[PDB]
């Protein structure tokens, strides 16, 4: 299976969140996955140079490519 929007995630496979956008963007080419962080331990509040993809708080946004996401947890910060 897929990963589909909604879906609970987990980035490079320590961060947690769930996949909000899933498509192409005009930041670079190919697919990709825009993750809603639990934390504020991303890079983003959802949109990049001023082009939305969707809508989060500030630093909870994160775009990873969606073979680097894991379905569950897999093994510097207190």
């Amino acid at each position: 299976d897929d990963f589909r929007v909604g879906e609970r995630v987990w980035v490079n496979g320590n961060k947690p969140g769930f996949i909000q956008f899933l498509g192409e963007t005009q930041f670079a080419p190919g697919q990709w996955a825009g993750i809603v962080l639990d934390e504020p331990i991303g890079k983003n509040d959802g949109s990049v140079a001023g082009v939305r993809y969707f809508q989060c708080e500030p630093l909870k946004g994160i775009f990873t490519r969606p073979s680097k996401l894991t379905r569950k947890v897999q093994a510097t910060t207190p």
